[PDB]
């Protein structure tokens, strides 16, 4: 039995692995640049459900949901700057750990506020259970989405969907 907080914070925890990855392997490597397209795979995916599933149904928390999703718009703001300095170019790393900062911040600030929902949300244990079952199929649903764009139309794409 899953439930929503459950969902979102495995994926936490997915997300920050696959940061580490990225920031132990050398920069500009094969590894680096494959585990950064898983990384925009799972960014893509945990947006998604978050926008469309989760934060829907904590909808009565009107101040937090209009953080949450200028906190988004943080990160992908974030993410149009670091894909300006590609990986081979001096100022990358400082690129990079800028946009890890953000990305971190985000977890962190949800974890705090909205992990489980304010006390406004009217929401049931069984309602999360449902609601969890929602959300881990979607993911798999987006996550197929996410990769027929990166397979057919690119890196490029994948970023614009965000
Ligand atoms: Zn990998
Ligand atoms: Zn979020
Ligand atoms: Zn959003
Ligand atoms: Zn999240």
């Amino acid at each position: 039995m899953v439930n929503a907080y459950e969902v979102l914070k495995e994926h936490h925890v997915v997300i920050k692995g696959l940061g580490r990855k990225i920031s132990e392997a050398p920069v500009n490597s094969e590894e680096r640049h494959a585990l950064f397209d898983e990384l925009l795979i799972e960014l893509d995916i945990h947006f998604r459900i978050e926008d469309d599933l989760y934060y829907p149904a904590l909808s009565a928390a009107t101040k937090l949901i209009a953080v949450a999703h200028a906190e988004h718009r943080q990160v992908i703001d974030q993410l149009s700057v670091l894909l300006r300095t590609p990986q081979s170019e001096p100022g990358y790393e400082d690129e990079w750990n800028s946009f890890k900062t953000v990305l971190e911040a985000h977890a962190d600030e949800e974890e705090r506020d909205m992990i489980p929902a304010p006390p406004e949300v009217k929401i049931t244990d069984a309602e999360l259970e449902e609601l969890g079952e929602k959300m881990a199929a979607r993911m798999e649903q987006y996550r197929g989405s996410a990769l027929y764009k990166l397979r057919t139309k690119g890196r490029a794409a994948l970023v614009r969907s965000l």
